[PDB]
């Protein structure tokens, strides 16, 4: 019974409802504020905003700021993310991550090619295609320049046309008609473009800007190597993605999106060809930094789910996965289920601690686990607090501590200028496991400790 | 200019002005639901619980939940404490803990003996002298029997009469005329009973209830051998403790007490020889638990304000110290001035927290902390996002760790059964000081990245 | 100015000459008593032993214990190693660890086939080709049964035969005709013995024994991936090796061997078609165990040469490495060059150790180096003594440890069950390096403490 | 049935009659020979060297050097240190830490005062004795001036002659009258010092060279504060030691001895007031470096005997401990008898480990132990090879590692200038104890691997 939100009109509609959307009049330069605007959003838990009004372009295309960041719904922090998925408002982290590992379970379900879609009302080809019509957001002080996608995706198939991968990645303006970005080469995008440089042809690419809401969490997704986006985005909405063809390039784009910038890499830079959007576009901004931003809610929270679905496939009794937004996706908490001991009759917690380290370490995902914390699953790993209170009160000061050196995040910052220079660091997996314990002798709150009549009563008395 | 609250009531009517403490009318059992109040209301940040009604002993003697729970006060999560600490209602983490460890190096403040006190406006003595008039809560299920003693203050002084300890220590009821409590020989009730021991006479004692709300986070803070509770609150607060005379022992009592507890400890029993009591008397209680309670609100906070002033004694450049309330006080976060290098010119990071640890070890408090987190003072160590954030950030996954082993906290919970049976186990001191980086290159957030005519202009359309 | 060794003849007469071989011509056991003889002679430092006449098969065929044991002659404990790798009698441990690794960079030189050889004055066919005619030796109590090979080379070459390995491995008799051994899959001849069954045909198969003494050293090393040992054998020694053709198996075989079994390996079980051997045959053992035997002087060894050769290709200032006995092949020692600041300008000490513990775990003997230990070459890693000295006084007892997890060799000791069970656990890297300092601030020592003149002079009155 | 040595003759006698001591007519300078020629002695295992002629004082007073350096007797490297301790020559390492430790259960016995004594024949007083008149041996290039004591013992009392302390410390000569040295607070020579100082008067001191061999072992052994090294040596020998009256101060001293020089410590600078010595004297040196001199075959040989008596009486199962020399006197080796878990049933591995850890750390010499490594008792600790391989085998490269921090011993090399600067560093406990294991799945060798009539049988060949 999912629930999935078709395009970013939509979505927007559904925040509304639930007075989770906030629409800016007043100017708003994208030199700076837009940016700065967005940030102050993330930080206090605001609405999402709409900025209306942008200095250089006016109102012709509006910008979307925080898309994903914490809601302001009552008692539903996550409802941007639920609501992007297809899920209820008030979903919880657990069961946002397990129906993102359930589907990668389940088949892909090819797209459908449909004639038309809104995203094509407006057409610019040639000289009229140039990005100056268009915002260019200055999102943080020192950035080299405007960061044009932080929450689009880009589109690139193999030279065969038989494998398609959709991936967020940072894309920079150059001027009207150039863009730039980094290709890694352990990335998807970086792997494909290198298939073009063989044949010495220009890559063709799409980027797509306000798509329906749940394409930038998959296109977050570190899924693995030959598993296309679309194929599991179809999975897990139980129902094939509409796409159509992009105008210069043979290639298939959402039709749920605002924007489409179609192209060529040259053998890195983004040569714009055609710019093709729906009437009123909105360009979504994502403004990464400190907790909490999409990084945190979409990067880190797929990274999790991915991270659920392989150790599930090796067997692994494990109850969640999480990767806390306060900790800014260095961290992943694995949870065990209680009876874990009974599905894994030969292993002490130190063993389960070892194996799980072992079939982490051979996924494409190990080298952005800075740390993992194994625990019990009496704990909330998306309750901060919680979370706090059972690392410290359960992992040794010294010992239950796995270290593996290796790849490393160049973007994690607990490094040394060697190790990032190197690119080889420290990695940990923690031991926070308990053994066999009483409820009452390793809790102690009110749901816990008392009685039910005892706790129904107070919360007669005081709810 | 200190704001001190000279008793119970004051602080009580300073709360309810700002709407931060509840009665309840209701009749409420002191087996378990008092408890269980107790911590519905920590737990969710509820007003401080007035129980007018008690089974058993009606609205005799009321009781006060979360005295010093985290308040309801918008933007004033501290306001207890801060009230309770004669600081204004808006005074910051940094400003409480500065403020203690400050009168740490003033001279201590004599008291003044008064002739009469409203805690003796009722007297039983005798026969009369018995618990069984008064609430007995049983605060936990698994509880030895009820807790008497959570909150209140114990007062015992040497043979002599010229040396007197104030300290909260857990009492349980036996019966009507007799309590228990231990007496650990580290600690300064038992030191002081054991010279009551040695001349082979009944050490005299007295257990206050309810007084101005200053005391209690004395009586909880581990001073150094030889410094009275009575004479430190004094230099804290500018002005000397006002005491009166008991009844039938010879010691001093807060006159601001609601209850009055007087007797002998037998060579552990507390026997009951005097009851006297305020007319309406209240009895405050502490549910210790997960967080946040008064555990961490006033024990940890007030041992990380003993460690600010021990560090600096040492003449260290120490800007703050804190005990996290979501690690339940298991944690000390000490943060050095930006121009600590300027201050310890011969020291490099690994330096500075070698000299932390080595004067952390020498003091009565290093057993209790599990972990010590050395961090720069762009962090605020209160703020549980932005600490979880510079942990995760900073702290190396392998190296910046120093363990050492000795004594550990028996309560603490991150020891195996074998370090708890020896009373031996590993403490760490953990380096998260970055070396000197350009604001912009350690922060990525609204008040760090974008300039003051931004932020201002952001505020200004948005806050 | 290679000295080489051509057959098993030429290296036992030049032990005589240096009387460090023992003959026994009473009758000896090959159940046990050959065993136990060879570990009398490791662990006493004896002479080798000719076993002449073994219980069952009598004079015929001789067995040499201890071919590479520590050597009795005075001064020169690795002269077996230096003789057998074609060096003076008191070549130094550096000297051999620095030939192997020298001739790592030089081209391989291809072998000459011969139409003769003295492995081939008696040829075994059918029925006759027996290993009921030859001693059957029962290592050490507990073996599986008796290990017919612990020092012979096993030749196997790819289908299309283009492409040749040597290798020592642990062959044992079923009976007469048929023997068992491991075909792991990360070793060659696991990887060989896949392409044979992919084809669906037995694998053909030689095993010599009684090389010339050059050849069971590079047949123990660890090489890369397509890189031949009669290559290297070749180019270490600066002429071609000569080889005859099998009798009854399209395979070269070394023609300076004592003895050689052809067969097939059945798709793991060795069936024997055909023994060729030389007049008064020679089978030599290797009974591994403690230190000091083969398993430390010649696969430890040549493991370190091949560590020296990859870390200096990845251009690191590398003095020395060694693999020293006392740690049964467990650990590995780097030195490095004094001038390694000058030569590497970028690094700290732990920045040059994180630097060879990746390029260590990129090869294929990651696995083996349970430890490493990263010292400065004053230090000869090869003289115990000293090794333990300069790791007691280098090494903080807490600091300077890069551990890392992974693949771990199943024969090394310092794992547990669980890690054994896994294949998953621990390996160190361990900083030892020290900063500028004096030679006088680092050593007191006789060499190192007193000037020229005085030690010459001391020399003159006592040695 | 000890064999104890009454003074230096006799012992030098016993090694004169295993050719274990060698004399030296040519003359040998005192600057940089003497000990060039020690050290000469130590590295190469030589005899003990008696200096007969020396340049500036001739034949009139010859030097020992080696005194208990390792010896030349086949098959006994430890009879210098059994012969000194009153054992067979051939005593195992063993039975000498048992023997001392042995002796530490004992009540003292108490000295008896003699009339008259050898060390008395020749007699010096004021202006005549001037050490100007004996050897002032530079012992290595870069001290700060001749040690006058580096094997004798310093003798003084407490103020009210109750308590004497007999200890080997480094003395510098200053000039003919003079000489210096350190008088560290937590060592006894600094505390008797304190009581001199309070008094406001020089304290007496007496320094003995060549005393009977026994003395400077029990004067380098860390006793506990209280205990006469006098009253320990006449337990361990079974008899009272013989003393008599110094001549110019209120001391016994030694009747042993070959030089006494008595004087007054100014309140830090010895005053020589009288020298006495007999006919032809000795005075013995010490030359502290590099493994193996008396630092490692008595300071720390005695302090292993002292570790084992301390663990043995908090009823720790310990089968033995020692100290090897190859690392310099900074480890530790405690070994469990096989039966530890019988003997303690309620502790793990990490349990007895974490026991011996708290026990040691609460002793005087805890700050001496850099690392302490807890194995099995089927390894000799003494058997360099042996205790390599159990380390390598059994620590893991991660696990099983207990750090403290705490007070260093400042001599030792492991630490970093930080932590020398301010005393405070990192001390280890590794855990390389076993899991029950069959001899034949931990051992692999002659005496654990071969049934008893085929060692017998291959004794009978080969030895
Ligand atoms: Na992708
Ligand atoms: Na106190
Ligand atoms: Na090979
Ligand atoms: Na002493």
């Amino acid at each position: 019974s999912m629930k999935r939100l078709k395009d970013l009109r939509e979505y927007l509609a559904v925040l509304e409802a639930h007075q989770d959307v906030r629409e800016i009049d007043e100017p708003v330069d994208p030199h700076l504020e837009a940016g700065a605007a967005a940030r102050w959003t993330y930080e206090n838990r605001g609405p999402a905003l709409m900025l209306n009004d942008l200095t250089g372009t006016g109102r012709f295309c509006r910008i979307l700021a925080a898309p994903a960041g914490l809601s302001t719904i009552p008692g539903s922090p996550l409802a941007r993310v639920a609501l992007s998925l297809g899920l209820d408002v008030s979903a919880t982290a657990h069961e946002i991550v397990d129906s993102l590992a359930a589907a990668r379970t389940r088949e892909p379900v090819a797209p459908v090619v449909v004639d038309s879609a809104p995203c094509q009302d407006n057409v610019l080809l040639g000289d009229d295609a140039n990005l100056d019509r268009f915002p260019a957001p200055l999102l943080h002080e020192g950035d080299g320049g405007p960061y044009l996608n932080t929450w689009g995706t880009i589109i690139v198939s193999t030279p065969d046309g038989s494998f398609t991968n959709w991936a967020i990645a940072r894309v920079m303006k150059i001027d009207g008609k150039r863009m730039t970005g980094t290709f890694i080469p352990t990335q998807h995008l970086g792997q494909i473009r290198k298939l073009w440089d063989n044949l010495g042809q220009p890559m063709p690419f799409a980027i797509v800007q306000g798509t329906e809401p749940g394409i930038p969490f998959v296109a977050s997704m570190p899924l693995p190597d030959g598993i296309e986006e679309v194929g599991f985005l179809g999975a897990y909405f139980g129902e094939p993605l509409e796409l159509v063809r992009a105008k210069t390039v043979d290639l298939l784009v959402p039709a749920s999106a605002e924007i489409v910038i179609e192209g060529h890499v040259m053998p890195p830079e983004y040569v714009v060809d055609a710019i093709t959007y729906r009437d009123d576009p909105i360009w979504p901004i994502s403004v990464a930094g400190e907790p909490v931003d999409e990084t945190h809610t979409a990067w880190g929270l797929v990274t999790a789910a991915e991270a659920l679905a392989l150790l599930r496939a090796a067997k692994l009794p494990v109850a969640t996965a999480w990767m806390p937004f306060e900790a800014a996706a260095h961290w992943l908490i694995v949870c065990l289920t209680e009876d874990w001991r009974e599905r894994m009759p030969g292993l002490s917690r130190d063993g389960i601690c070892l194996r799980i380290s072992q079939v982490l370490a051979a996924t494409r995902i190990e080298a952005m686990m800075t740390r993992v914390f194994v625990l019990d699953d009496d704990v909330d790993p998306s309750d901060q607090t919680e979370l706090a209170w059972a690392i410290a009160t359960r992992v040794s000061p010294a010992h239950g501590r796995l270290v593996r050196h290796g790849m490393i995040n160049p973007l994690a910052g607990c490094y040394s200028a060697e190790e990032r220079r190197l690119g080889y660091g420290p990695k940990a997996v923690l031991n926070g496991l308990l053994p066999p314990m009483a409820e009452r002798s390793r809790r102690s709150s009110f749901r816990h400790t008392y009685p039910e009549p005892v706790r129904q009563r107070v919360i007669e008395l005081l709810a």
